[PDB]
């Protein structure tokens, strides 16, 4: 139940999970939870994800606590800029270090607690 998309196969998971645990699924499916570097790709999930949350492959790294990509893309926070929610990351509690695809909009992203369940979405190259 993969869906293909520009040269990616990506699995809306049915069960929630914590970030990590969705990730340790989608790296025992030889994936991992989705970057997004485009506006198609952007509104290819929004729109898939029908409403409801899904964590992607959003996660901090370094002391500075910078957002980065779990599948190592590199993280552009020029050209991710339009993708977040208006007042986020906002970092509740201080305890927001994991992102998730919330509103149904090109402006979807949100932060929040790694260790809350919400369902997830894998990202799989296709290789020919
Ligand atoms: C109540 O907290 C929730 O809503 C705020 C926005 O008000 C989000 O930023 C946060 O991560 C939670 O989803
Ligand atoms: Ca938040």
């Amino acid at each position: 139940g993969w869906k293909y998309f520009k040269g990616n196969f990506y699995y809306f998971s049915l069960i929630p999970k914590t970030w990590y645990s969705a990730e340790q699924f989608c790296v025992s499916r030889n994936s991992h939870l989705t970057s997004v570097t485009s506006e198609s790709e952007q509104e290819f999930l929004y729109k898939t994800a029908g409403g409801l949350i899904y964590w992607i492959g959003l996660t901090k790294a370094g002391m500075e606590g910078d957002w980065s990509w779990v599948d190592d893309t590199p993280f552009n926070k020029v050209q991710s800029a339009r993708f977040w929610i208006p007042g986020e990351p906002n970092d509740a509690g201080n305890n927001e270090h994991c992102g998730n695809i919330k509103a149904p909009s090109l402006q979807a992203w949100n932060d929040a607690p790694c260790d809350i369940t919400f369902l997830f979405i894998c990202k799989r190259p296709y290789v020919p």
